[PDB]
């Protein structure tokens, strides 16, 4: 609702500056939001996925924008794309990737009424 500067520090400089609660994770605040994005780090730092950081990060601690008030989700794309490079080495090691992270219900890029966001390399990119 209102933005709030990121101070999850996995995703502190990950190319936007703002973030708001809830998530779409049942946290009502960064310090529960931080609590579990941080269970990524060893993933993180393997770099199965240049993509899996800026993929977590628009979903635990999602982009707040001054002049839009929407929801603003990453594109289904930059999901599919942290997914494919990180999911088969999570399996491999007993792990699912999460439900809650499912790809087919976040938006493709291009819709006529609302946006979603990539990035190029940090600069996020609107595609909507
Ligand atoms: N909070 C939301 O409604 N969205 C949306 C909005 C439109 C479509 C799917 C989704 C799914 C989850 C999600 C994740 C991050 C930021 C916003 C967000």
């Amino acid at each position: 609702l209102a933005c709030q500067e990121i101070t999850v520090p996995l995703c502190k400089g990950i190319g936007y500056e703002y973030t708001y609660m809830p998530n779409q994770f049942n946290h009502d605040t960064q310090d529960e939001a931080g609590l579990e994005v941080h269970q990524f780090w060893p993933l993180v730092e393997i770099q199965c996925s240049p993509d899996l950081k800026f993929f977590l990060c628009s979903m635990y601690t999602p982009i707040c924008l001054e002049d839009y008030k929407k929801p603003l989700p990453p594109c289904r794309s930059v999901c599919e794309r942290a997914k494919a490079g990180c999911a088969p080495l999570m399996r491999q090691y007993g792990f699912a990737w999460p439900d809650r992270m499912r790809c087919d219900r976040l938006p493709e890029q291009g819709n006529p009424d609302t946006l979603c966001m990539d990035y190029e390399r940090l600069e996020v990119l609107f595609q909507g």
